[PDB]
């Protein structure tokens, strides 16, 4: 791929970030009246009136500006922007009695679901361990690390090893099923390696770098396909496959058949999630200073499957989900997955060489930007039909908020840049 | 056994327990000079002259005396013996600045070895939740959690389960071989077990409950013999066994005996299924819900270990039945009386309260220092002592107290039985 199209893909990500995607958020979310962040909003960019404010939705825009303006973006106004969502956090969201932050609140502040969700307190720790490296605000740093010590406390399986994922408030375990109480997830693991990385990058102390390290090999050992590397979705605690089923408590949107099951409930799995995974755990390697060759067999298989069968090469754009051995289920485009094979490709690129992956970044870049993109508002249309069309028309909101789509814009920049280099 | 029988194996216990071996202990220990406890006495009960108070040494002192006190002992002054000994560790042994307990402390009550050792930092949560049980005084849980969470944050280990065991002041740990940092060992793990029982017991929190659990699935799954549910003492983080090594940290001594990887104590396995049972009675759950570790660990105690000629335990053995080492230790002595009446309890074989009797007339009969009070550490297979100091920094009261309180525990529970 040459240098003019490298730089041309880098100046379409730039413009777009710094005129259409920032300004949505800049102009629309900071509630001064409440506090916290305003993220309900309508394909006409206007408030849809939901009143929540969720421990996703708060912490994810803690990260977003956080990481944005230690990237060099948004001009100031984002650290400004995090220490509000901070502010929030502590004083809206943190359980002074038990400790830990709390689910739900609603627009008020008021605590509406006061329960111990362990992907909640994941995206508390990533965004405040964030919001400390990017401002040198010691309370991100110090609830990042309350929310890890809870962790290893109530949620650390000591025999089995992984965590169990759902508490009550004074942090009992949840009962089974979909209460959440007898499942461990890909969807916290992988996201508890993500929040470990920047921990550890604001901390420095060796019991993080132990813990990510763990963490990384619980995901490769245990919850990534024995034969295909594929994230399976769902286990039993004993690490045994469990059938993939709805929880009472979502962070997103997902379709299950009227039971709450999966359609293959024990053979589905997500080239976005694949993808998320792989570029996360080059990540946390760069961090942990250690080469991509330590995991080369994990990372090889996550990005090969990913764009043998994920990736739509007719239309444009990643399929939802499928078969570990390949079989597609589900040929719609949701958001999210974009925007983590956004940053998968360029590293598949950058680590295995092959210009197939960059031959699939630019199908994915083509269908976000000429498809995907709102560009009258600059947020992206969560769910269409495979060929582009929107199902969903909300911009955001208490889960579709800013996290995917702004870190995918500044960390293809950060990738086709090192690309640019190597010539 | 008879009613007879069984009243007067009772009454030797009990009349030795509070003329002989706890009088040996009020008489001796309390500090008021420097805090905590003396617990270096030769073999005529007098001071030994060591510079050191071990944190095993005055958290296994605070359990003896809270637990004898809790199960109505001593008439009320070891109560207060055990509050002065929680005085001392707080004070003295407490790390104000990275939590836990620090290792070693000299005699005067400073700080000599910084170190996180988890082997010492159980016996804190077991005797300070005691403590607590025992007293009413809130220190005691207040520390205990302190410690187990501690524990959870800087020992666990997430991806493989259980607990890196050594750690420097500052929780970092500390290097492989004989620095203590990539090995999981028999013997953490199953005093961790011990610890969490008297933890859930004092809190009642279902975290401690669900942990309890945990550490007694990893000893059953992980650390036990496949094949023949005997303990193997050491592993690697992965849990593959691992060659045993001597640390650079002890809590005894090497016993050098001049008449291998497979071997295994029967001490240790006796004290493993009864403590085991002990947390299934606190958890509510029946003994059979473990039957066939529980069948292993006593079967294999009895068929190998019990000096049917001399009397007493021997030291170890193989996993696959050959005595390794016929010496007579007290401690697994103390570890059998209570295992052996608990196996009669579950099992109701008869050999097993032949093996209680052999091991209870070795020890009153052999082993026993009947002008002091205290057990001779180390005999020949004979009964002649090789050791004779009666405590020292690793050798204080935790288990022949605790064996002779809770052999007639279960000596009152068979008669009921019978
Ligand atoms: O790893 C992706 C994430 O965990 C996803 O499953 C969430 O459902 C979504 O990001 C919320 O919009």
């Amino acid at each position: 791929m040459t240098s003019e199209k490298i730089a041309s893909l880098r100046q379409e990500i730039e413009t777009y970030l710094n005129t259409g995607l920032l300004p949505f958020w800049i102009t629309r979310t900071v509630d001064k009246e409440n506090g916290g962040f305003l993220t309900h909003f309508d394909q006409f960019g206007n408030d849809s009136g939901e009143d929540e404010k969720s421990l996703i939705a708060q912490s994810r825009s803690v990260f977003t500006y956080s990481s944005a303006h230690r990237a060099g973006y948004g001009g100031g106004v984002l650290a400004e922007m995090a220490r509000h969502g901070v502010d929030y956090l502590i004083n809206n969201m943190w359980d002074n009695e038990h400790g830990g932050f709390y689910w739900m609140t609603n627009r008020k502040g008021e605590v509406t679901i006061d329960q111990k969700i362990v992907y909640g307190l994941s995206f508390c720790i990533y965004s405040l361990s964030e919001y400390t490296l990017a401002t040198g605000d010691p309370r991100g740093r110090e609830y990042a690390e309350k929310t890890f010590d809870l962790l290893q406390k109530y949620a650390v399986d000591t025999h089995y090893g992984g965590y169990f994922e759902m508490f009550n408030r004074d942090w009992t375990l949840k009962g089974p099923g979909a209460a959440g109480g007898d499942r461990k997830t890909l969807d916290v693991h992988m996201h508890l390696m993500e929040a470990y990385t920047t921990l550890y990058e604001c901390t420095g102390q060796e019991i993080h770098r132990r813990k990510l390290l763990e963490t990384i090999e619980l995901l490769v050992n245990k919850v990534m396909h024995p034969e295909y590397g594929t994230g399976i979705p769902q286990f039993w605690a004993d690490w045994s496959v469990a059938p993939q089923i709805k929880f009472d408590i979502v962070w997103g949107w997902d379709r299950f058949n009227p039971d709450g099951l999966k359609s293959a409930a024990e053979d589905n799995t997500s080239y976005g999630h694949n993808s998320e995974f792989a570029w996360l755990l080059m990540h946390a390697l760069d961090i942990l200073g250690l080469p991509y060759d330590t995991y080369r067999e994990q990372i090889t298989k996550s990005y090969t499957h990913a764009v043998e069968n994920g990736v739509d090469w007719e239309f444009g754009g990643v399929y939802v989900e499928g078969s570990h051995a390949g079989q597609v289920y589900d040929k719609e485009k949701e958001f999210w997955q974009q925007a983590e094979m956004l940053i998968g490709m360029l590293d598949a690129y950058r680590f295995l060489k092959d210009e197939k992956y960059l031959q699939a970044y630019e199908n994915i870049h083509r269908f976000v930007f000429d498809k995907m993109i709102n560009h009258s508002l600059g947020e992206w249309w969560p769910l269409m039909t495979r060929e582009g069309v929107p199902i969903w028309k909300h911009m955001s909101h208490s889960w579709k908020i800013n996290y995917h789509d702004v870190r995918s814009m500044i960390q293809s920049i950060v990738r086709l840049d090192k690309i640019a280099k190597g010539v």
